């Protein structure tokens, strides 16, 4: 499944995507991505749209 990450950061804002077999695998990839880019926010996940959102 294609999962989407919506980033609402202080300085970095946009969207990116990743492909994974399940949501937990996608979450790990996105949490690594956020750490690599210096984003430290709160997360939500909406199973209906397969979208994660992170806000600083």
């Amino acid at each position: 499944m294609q999962y989407k990450l919506v980033i609402n950061g202080k300085t970095l804002k946009g969207e990116t995507t990743t492909k994974a077999v399940d949501a937990e695998t996608a979450e790990k990839a996105f949490k690594q991505y956020a750490n690599d880019n210096g984003v430290d926010g709160v997360w939500t996940y909406d199973d209906a749209t397969k979208t994660f959102t992170v806000t600083e």
